[PDB]
């Protein structure tokens, strides 16, 4: 009406700021289930699911009812010491129930996926100085990682893309490669070899370091936005006995795979892993609210809890920690998670569509591999598959590709040279079908 | 009701986790206007306004609506390279429009006041980056000054009960004295000479670090969470002109203040000054959906979006930064604000409440002073008036005081050695009344 | 020389034309020096505050002849070592069994001894089971070396500006600077308070349980010749021991005697748990540092658990033979001769004939020393004590008149340092009262 | 006599040794040195297999050393060379050694007292070039593992071994550590020179693509590695690293306190392997340990951007009160004339390959050697626990000591760092000296080995 030609206001996260790029925009006006519509009445298949959260679909009526019923009897009140509500009460034992398999113990809410990755660094350090190891303060990660943009968060993220503009962050931060078989350092192609390499340089890191400096690992169980990077097998069970080996805390960042999406209610619940932490956010509300959420073991919790001093005050968390409303959304978002099965849903049409796609590794030179589990998949862009070098996005080739797709009915999000899918996890067979044609098309046309 | 009896499965912000404390719960059931009510059916006035963010009162219909309209329309959608919706547009118009006069150009919204300061901050660094200036990376901030929680805004932040527990955080982040009248280091009781005092300090520091060094500082118009610290009038017109004398950008953490707390839609503009960056929240949703937002004037918009290679480049936001339904609540709820003068009512009710307290400074040894702008007024507790020695927290009687003003219906909050008062902007003088004699009984009894 | 200089002057502008000029020191005997024209010159710097005992000593150079015949080096390394460092290491912690010196580590300048005393720091809360103590506290306008740590912990901006980011969580205090601190505060007992006060809250505002020490120099010299007030390093230590911070005595400058005692925390009735020694511990005749731990520190670190007990930590000449049969000859030449004393008489005679310049002159704001560290601040507004701006020249003009005069001065900011031998004769004190009525007369 | 000295109380720490009782109270504790063979205390001499500490490079006891130390404390014993002064020496050594390194292009020198000094300076000087040349964000360091670079907080920041480390929290941020191109231990078990320098390249090049080029000051190396092990990298490496570094910009600071003046056969090991760094370290054997001294040398492209820095950024903040310190120098241009009148980079370069192909027996013959590298007069001996496994012998159990300790008694003092025993004597050592380091060996092992 008239947001097509209006002065845009407001910076859009991850992209150029710069005319005339910033001038163009795609304005989403409405979405319900797996389908959203721009303002020129354009309907498109969510082939990104928001930002791999909407994960329930849009518009689902039991979400809004029981917000709308929150906001009736207490849209908001405090958390803090001493003051509580009866929806964050519901919730923490509902996670830690969910999470009992992990020995979740405690939960600290918060309202995204860098608020819970900054909470679980920030209360990793606190767990050490609370059990008289105040030298335990060292973060280890993943290159292509990514944990959020909180400065936190930021220090551990492996994609230098977050960092050229903020200069030097967080000290003792230290980076491992991803057991990634497409790019690695070692051009290894065997998934147990790569497994083998990955935790010698993780020991020999730590060796380095002094077990007794490190406070904690943070991965996730399928990196997301740094290109759908599968690990092997074994590897986080292979993480998970290296920490246990120097009392090292694992967090997991599940907030792309909490609650379903690669298959699992839990992505380190898939690999037959128990982190010491979990990340959530995104798909816990599915959208609906902000909602963040980190939890943590009995070790942990008994630890804090048990503090002398000082070290037993929890002098961190936010005004909208526990918010009511969220509270609401996320206990109606998880019922239907549960009732619906979608993390089973995700495994068997995740399983498809990934199978439907692989016939574009053949026939167009640019795609390298496509890789993902349930429903994250990665194409991954290359400009010749020897090198695997990536297409340069600045280029626009993704981007035109992804164009193409949206003209046949179903929108990609390109990040760097790879094209993401991540859908709801309620998708269909038949919406899955839809993605595969969309994509041909595209790659035919921009390919 | 198991919420009395079961184990908690969540931790308070701001507490101890320690048992028996953590035991006991204050739980909070319903919200209408400027009350709440307990499991038990107990109401008190919320003379907290939940966290000095419920600015309009509970329960209002017109924001309700709001919510349910956008829940039906769009709940979410992302704003990432590209890509947004209605609700975006509509609020970074809005707000660019409020605050034509501090010459406000570009928002980057997130989910609360730690988000916004966390974007100030690194937004900062990346503004002297596109303009050439890369070494512009220290923070300068005011002790007592509280922003946030993320590992940004805590490591400028200026108590250090907030960074005990947490390691090493941000480094090149120093810390000046703030122009506090009842304590400051130079035991300086006149205004004037407390900010001459306090500005040859800024001045100092400036010079020992070097001014091509220093990215930005930041400060609360009124420090809140520190103890309702109002500055000499004079002190922010000489603040910002300082900062301006050295090219340093002026972050005003409006988080509390902004939409009428103190008496002026923004504490900034009260004192007449214009920052270069605004961090918002709090107020802005008046607590019913997470919502915050940072502010860029035009200054910082054209050199970033001019900036060269990668500099315009901006890769930080959050995955519900603009969202739709926090939007749509904003929208409702400024209405509200503007419509009602809620500013206005703070300045009038806020100032009769002030005076209306003093008596309490002459009849009880503990009151130190009673301070105030507005509706945000502290009483801080003293063991002795002549060194203004603070009251231990951790020994409990700010606590025991609260205690006895909620069971004669009042809730007030304890920080430290201070009682803070931050009701709903749309307190009435009659309920002023009812404040007041609730800290009547609470001092005759534990004072 | 009118070549190209193929060397960088430390703490001086590199730029041409300025970088042409060089004064060049040919030879030194007692407290004169001579440059290569014959210019000659009383050492009124006493070289960098290290020349101390005069240049040209018969009795050291023999020492040190004597040492080179024997061994001129040899390593100290895990198990290894040699008869000097013996010596050396008992005769230092025997002269200062006062402050219950228990171990040195040996090094070659000022700027190791603070390097090894911060490091060590670090290591003695790690081998106590405290790791979190990591921070470190100083003063403003403190001069520490040039050593990334050492400079971390500076206070003048001007060794900070071209170097970037250094060592996190190094906060800065107030230095009680009689004639320019934050409260104008010329009063000793009360500006102490002022700065113990400002102390309290950093640490409270840090936590104790995250600070390692804090390092001061008992005068401080770079810096100015700041004299703190009497009481203020007995309450800096016992505010120190409050929290369990390890207090460093930077007496790079004022070991051995410059401010009246062999040790300027000694002469304030005060025992560091860390001393930093250099300058002139050799006289400047052989490179020479020196880092003493007390018996606190020694035995927590020699105890400690785990890896806390290897000291990973020194330097290829730490112990050097021949600095070490140096070092023993000077401090035989300090003691018997009772240099802290001459320092402490000569010193308080040169300070006292320096006043009247104050009157004399406009620019001279004041005059203030401690022993043969003197200071006098320049100004162009003496109530407000606008110091004269370097930049402008006026105090390098000023120098160079003394130096026309016979007596070589050092400008530091605003400021002429005097820091001579402590061999100073009342008639030298009175020549350098001379040359700089002398340059005050024609440039003041 | 030297009675006293036994069993007597050490008030002084040993750098890289345990403090804890009881093993502090051993000591080998030498009471004079005569060319390459050095005396204890109870009258038993041996041969100085580790040369001090790497540095004394002409042997002890140089007469003509010792007459120009004494003639210049004769003369002018110290004095400053702060801004505007300084005094004949300075001149001629600066003169000398820019001389020397021509070929590099050096033009000015920044003198110290040490390794760690020389480095310590090199890694402030580095920050100010940037910052002189307007790119004040040119400020992280890269570095490679096993490498040693001092015990100053900088120099221990790009230090790649973890036991200097352990003791001392954090230090420099922004500091990243780079794989070496240790042949006999890397990540990629890669014992092909060329393709162990390509797989180092590219870590490298993927490092610097992270950070962003414009945000890296300088890489900092040992043309050979030495306190890490004696690691010899491949010949192409060097050239390599020099091309990356000019790729980005970046300055490259050659660490030659160790290999500079000819240990490793060359005056310098970066010109031993073909390249020009832009910043040299040196120490130690620049004065043979005769007197501390360290230096700093910067090429044209340093000297000329700090030189016409606009505002402060003209001002050299930094130095040392010895810096320049004519006694020293006075030392170092003495021990310079030796080091090319008696060709002693040539020297190192053949009878040190002798005395590695003499000790490639030793490999086969005891299972505890792994194996022997070495370039010039600097050579580790690996020890292991089994040639199949590799695994290093842990130095915490002893065994690297105890041969050590045998080498002494068949009268050859050597290094044990880690699991590695390091050779590194006089340049001056002659083909029979080289023999009596290998039969000690061959004696240890036969005890200890
Ligand atoms: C999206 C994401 C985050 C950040 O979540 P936000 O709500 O956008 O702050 C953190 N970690 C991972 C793995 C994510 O995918
Ligand atoms: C409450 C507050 C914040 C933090 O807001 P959250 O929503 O709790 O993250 C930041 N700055 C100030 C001044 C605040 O009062
Ligand atoms: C001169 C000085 C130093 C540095 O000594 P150098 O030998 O120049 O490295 C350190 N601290 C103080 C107080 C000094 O005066
Ligand atoms: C020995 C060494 C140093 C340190 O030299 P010192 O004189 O001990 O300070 C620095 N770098 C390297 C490569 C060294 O071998």
């Amino acid at each position: 009406e008239k947001y097509k030609n209006a002065e845009k206001k407001f910076w859009h996260p991850m992209g150029s700021s710069a005319a005339p790029h910033r001038d163009k925009t795609l304005v989403i006006a409405r979405g319900d289930g797996n389908y959203i519509t721009d303002i020129d009445g354009q309907r498109m298949l969510d082939g990104v699911g928001g930002l791999w959260n909407v994960n329930i679909g849009h518009n689902r009526a039991s979400v809004k009812a029981a917000i709308a019923a929150q906001l009736d009897e207490l849209a908001y009140y405090q958390t803090f010491d001493g003051i509580a509500h009866p929806r964050v009460f519901d919730l923490a034992e509902r996670l830690t129930g969910m999470f009992a398999q992990e020995r979740m113990a405690r939960v600290l809410f918060s309202s995204g996926g860098s608020d819970a990755v900054e909470t679980a660094l920030k209360m990793a350090r606190q767990y050490w100085i609370a059990s008289g190891e105040p030298g335990r303060t060292r973060f280890l990660s993943l290159r292509n990682g990514y944990h959020g943009v909180h400065m936190g968060g930021t220090s551990v993220g492996g994609n230098g893309v977050y960092h050229y503009n903020h200069g030097q962050l967080l000290a003792g931060c230290h980076l491992l490669d991803t057991p990634w078989l497409y790019r690695n350092p070692w051009d290894c192609r065997d998934p147990q070899a790569l497994t083998a390499h990955c935790i010698r340089q993780l020991e020999e890191q730590i060796a380095l370091l002094g077990a007794q400096t490190i406070a904690a690992l943070i991965a996730e169980p399928v990196q997301g936005a740094g290109g759908v990077i599968v690990p092997p097998a074994d590897y986080w069970p292979r993480l998970r006995e290296v920490c246990d080996r120097h009392g090292i805390l694992l967090i997991a960042d599940e907030v792309v795979t909490g609650f379903g999406r690669s298959g699992c209610m839990l992505g380190s619940r898939g690999w037959g892993v128990a982190p010491d932490i979990l990340c959530l956010a995104k798909g816990i509300t599915a959208g609906y609210i902000p909602l963040g959420a980190t939890l943590f073991n009995q070790r942990i919790a008994d630890a804090i809890e048990n503090g002398q001093g000082f070290s037993h005050m929890i002098m961190h968390g936010y005004t909208y920690s526990g918010h009511p409303t969220a509270c609401a959304a996320a206990l109606a978002v998880l019922d239907i998670v549960e009732a619906e099965d979608l993390p089973g849903n995700a495994a068997k049409v995740g399983a498809q569509l990934l199978e439907q796609l692989q016939p574009l590794v053949e026939r167009y030179a640019v795609v390298g591999e496509v890789r993902g589990k349930g429903l994250m998949i990665a194409l991954d862009l290359v400009s010749d598959k020897r090198t695997r070098q990536p297409l340069d996005p600045a280029a626009g080739q993704p981007s035109r590709i992804a164009d193409e797709a949206r003209r046949a009915g179903v929108l990609v999000r390109p990040i760097g040279n790879k094209i993401i899918l991540s859908p709801p996890l309620t998708l269909t067979r038949d919406e899955a079908g839809l993605m595969v044609s969309a994509l041909e098309a595209a790659f035919a046309r921009c390919g």
